[PDB]
């Protein structure tokens, strides 16, 4: 399973936290794979590349 991100570095973790970009994609990418912050996850609305 590979998540959406142009350099998805893959990692797995049980306290990693997911983010969806619900400006249209509606694709899961990883916080440190896509540089998000745990802080923008629980606070902003994340738009994506493809989004932006
Ligand atoms: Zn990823
Ligand atoms: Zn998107």
């Amino acid at each position: 399973s590979v998540c959406a991100a142009q350099n998805c570095q893959r990692p797995c973790k049980d306290k990693v936290d997911w983010v969806q970009c619900d400006g249209g994609c509606d694709e899961w990418f990883h916080q440190v794979c896509v540089g998000v912050s745990p802080e923008m996850a629980e606070n902003e609305d994340y738009i994506c590349i493809n989004c932006a």
